[PDB]
C-alpha cells in the first residue's frame, strides 16, 4: 500500500 499526499500553494 501506497499512500502520499501534495498540496502545493
Amino acid at each position: 500500500q501506497y499512500n502520499n499526499e501534495n498540496n502545493f500553494v
